[PDB]
C-alpha cells in the first residue's frame, strides 16, 4: 500500500525553503525561484520500503494574513523549521514560526524537524551546538541540509515522515 503525508515547509524569506523542497521534487539545485511563489508540490518516493506520497507547502508570499495558507497549515501534519547556518536572524526567527504552528494546532505534540541549510557555505555564523540545543529545548530532531549539493535534504523530509509515524501510533 502507500501512506500520503500533508508537510509544510516554514521558515525566513531566503533560507531555501524552495531549493530544499525542488530538490526533494526534482532531484537537483533551482538557484532561482520567484521567492513570491507559494505552492503545494506533490512527490511520491520510498521511505523505509513504504510508497510514501508527500503534498509539501512551500511557504512564500508575505507576511500578511493568507486564509488558504492558514487552511494547510491547521491540517499540516509535520512541519520543517528551515534556517540559514550563515543568518542568525533566520535562527532566531524560527521561536516565531514554532509559536504561529503550535498557535494554529490544538495539539500539543506535532512533528517538527529543525533544519539548518545551506551547510555547504564558509561563512557560518550559527554553530551546530546552537542549533542541537534550540532542537533539544523542542524535543524535536535537528538535520543539517545543503540545497545546494543534495546533502541532508532526504534526511530532513524522511525524519519527518517517521516523526509523523511515532505521532499517528500514539
Ligand atoms: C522570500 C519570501 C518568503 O519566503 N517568505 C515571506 C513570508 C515568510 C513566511 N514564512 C513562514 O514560514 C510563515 C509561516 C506562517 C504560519 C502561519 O501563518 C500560521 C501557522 C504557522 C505558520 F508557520 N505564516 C506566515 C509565514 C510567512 C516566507
Ligand atoms: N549555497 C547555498 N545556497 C542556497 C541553498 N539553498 C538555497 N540557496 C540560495 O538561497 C537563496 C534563497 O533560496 P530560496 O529557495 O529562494 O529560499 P526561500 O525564500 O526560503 O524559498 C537563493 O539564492 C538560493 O539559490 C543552499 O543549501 N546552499
Ligand atoms: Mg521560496
Amino acid at each position: 500500500g502507500m501512506t500520503e503525508y500533508k508537510l509544510v515547509v516554514v521558515g525566513a524569506c531566503g533560507v531555501g525553503k524552495s531549493a530544499l523542497t525542488i530538490q526533494l521534487i526534482q532531484n537537483h539545485f533551482v538557484d532561482e525561484y520567484d521567492p513570491t511563489i507559494e505552492d503545494s508540490y506533490r512527490k511520491q518516493v520510498v521511505i523505509d520500503g513504504e510508497t510514501s506520497l508527500l503534498d509539501i507547502l512551500d511557504t512564500a508570499g508575505q507576511e500578511e494574513y493568507s486564509a488558504m495558507r492558514d487552511q494547510y497549515m491547521r491540517t499540516g501534519e509535520g512541519f520543517l523549521l528551515v534556517f540559514a547556518i550563515n543568518n542568525t536572524k533566520s535562527f532566531e526567527d524560527i521561536h516565531h514560526y514554532r509559536e504561529q504552528i503550535k498557535r494554529v494546532k490544538d495539539s500539543e505534540d506535532v512533528p517538527m524537524v529543525l533544519v539548518g541549510n545551506k551547510s555547504d557555505l564558509p561563512s557560518r555564523t550559527v554553530d551546530t551546538k546552537q542549533a542541537q540545543d534550540l532542537a533539544r529545548s523542542y524535543g524535536i530532531p535537528f538535520i543539517e541540509t545543503s540545497a545546494k549539493t543534495r546533502q541532508g535534504v532526504d534526511d530532513a523530509f524522511y525524519t519527518l515522515v517517521r516523526e509523523i509515524r511515532k505521532h499517528k501510533e500514539k
